[PDB]
C-alpha cells in the first residue's frame, strides 16, 4: 500500500545497513555482527535479505568509492 507492507521491513534493513555500516566491500558475516547486534536483522528472508545485501553494497560502494573510497 504505497510503502507501508514489506516495503517498510525491507526499508528499515536497508537503513539498518547505513546505521552501523555494513561496509560496502566487506564479509556478510563482520556485517553480520554489525547490525545483527539488533532484532531488526532478521527482518527479511535470505531472499529479500540477499537483494538488500548486494544492492547496497552496489550502490553504496559506487558513491563512497568515486569520492574518496571513503576510508
Amino acid at each position: 500500500g504505497a510503502m507501508g507492507s514489506l516495503e517498510a521491513r525491507m526499508k528499515q534493513f536497508k537503513d539498518m545497513l547505513l546505521e552501523r555500516g555494513v561496509s560496502a566491500f566487506s564479509t556478510w558475516e563482520k556485517e553480520l555482527h554489525k547490525i545483527v547486534f539488533d532484532p531488526r536483522y532478521l527482518l527479511l528472508n535470505p531472499k529479500e535479505r540477499k537483494q538488500v545485501f548486494d544492492q547496497y553494497v552496489k550502490t553504496r560502494a559506487e558513491e563512497e568509492r568515486r569520492e574518496k573510497k571513503n576510508k
